[PDB]
């Protein structure tokens, strides 16, 4: 059972910006603790997995919507905005993308693979337009994810093989054309760090901005540890956001690096009370931060861990009363 009474968390952050997390279709019921979590203390909600290319086009043709629509219908029943997550990545995708048909021991091309892109988005795109018309809760999608490898490089996966690097540049094209009301985010992780990846985020999208490409913010995953710099995460977030788009703080937890002790609930509570007057402090250019995740009995991270503001008995942790 989850604490009723204790302060709203999204309320908090009212007059910042909204406070999301990313949830499963299967924890949405009325009696899931975990539901009722969601829906207490976030005004905000991206699909952890059911938007994922897998998730939506198994086979091709063959579109799977219902796990994302009951995410969708829910967010509308508790008057929830959404980020939508994410037409293109290089994991959780299925193979027949990048095979040719005829002969799938052989590549597609690049104008079959364009095309199976264009074809996916527009109808991902054109599915929640149609069904949800005014009422549709995402403001925005990830139109890619993780595009970028550790050494800041194009990631060299079967997207950038097969079609080259404009790849990035198309897939914001066809999402674009398809749903101009939406915003359109680049996602990553370790563009915190203020390292070589978060400098080839910002010349990328210096370049593509330059070149016309629709990019209107830059998602930051955000999947911090306990021994991150809050020095390296500012410095991160002005550079990107000297670009003229809008930051988002799309997957936030903290991995705790197997120590889930007294005293590390304690270090994690003061490192998020900082890394939220942070983002207080960047609200010019913040609008929104997620969580990856509802608590941490939930959370993707192998255990032990202990990475959200909620624990594995889903009550409120230090770094929980240490914000609010």
């Amino acid at each position: 059972t989850i604490q009723n009474d204790i302060p709203d968390l999204y309320s908090v952050f009212k007059d910042y910006f909204p406070i999301g997390v990313a949830v499963d279709p299967s924890r949405l019921n009325d009696a899931d603790p975990h539901a009722q979590l969601t829906a207490k203390h976030f005004n905000m909600l991206v699909a952890e997995n059911a938007m994922k290319p897998e998730s939506l086009q198994p086979t091709e043709g063959n579109f799977t919507f219902d796990n994302a629509d009951k995410i969708v219908d829910y967010a509308i029943a508790h008057n929830m905005k959404m980020r939508g997550h994410t037409l293109l990545w290089h994991n959780q995708v299925p193979d027949w993308f990048f095979q040719d048909p005829s002969d799938p021991s052989k590549p597609a091309s690049r104008d079959l693979l364009l095309q199976r892109l264009r074809t996916h988005i527009t109808t991902v795109l054109d599915h929640f337009k149609t069904k949800y018309g005014s009422q549709n809760p995402i403001i925005g999608w990830d139109v890619v994810n993780e595009v970028l490898d550790d050494n800041g490089n194009l990631r060299n996966s079967k997207w950038l093989q097969i079609i080259g690097p404009d790849y990035i540049e198309k897939a914001f094209e066809y999402a674009h054309e398809a749903d101009p009301s939406m915003k359109l985010f680049i996602n990553d992780y370790n563009i915190e760090n203020n390292g070589v990846k978060t400098q080839a985020m910002y010349d990328l999208v210096k370049k593509l901005k330059n070149e016309g490409v629709p990019i209107n913010g830059i998602g930051m995953q955000m999947h911090i540890s306990i021994n991150s710099n809050i020095d390296n995460i500012k410095a991160s977030i002005e550079k990107l956001a000297s670009l003229g788009v809008e930051i988002q703080v799309t997957e936030l937890d903290m991995n705790m690096n197997g120590d889930v002790s007294n005293d590390a609930l304690l270090k994690q509570a003061r490192l998020y009370k900082q890394l939220f007057d942070l983002f207080k402090a960047e609200k010019q250019y913040i609008t929104a931060v997620v969580f990856w995740g509802v608590s941490d009995d939930v959370s993707w991270l192998s255990k032990p861990n202990a990475p959200l503001l909620f624990d594995s008995k889903l009550q409120a942790k230090p770094a929980y009363w240490a914000i609010v």
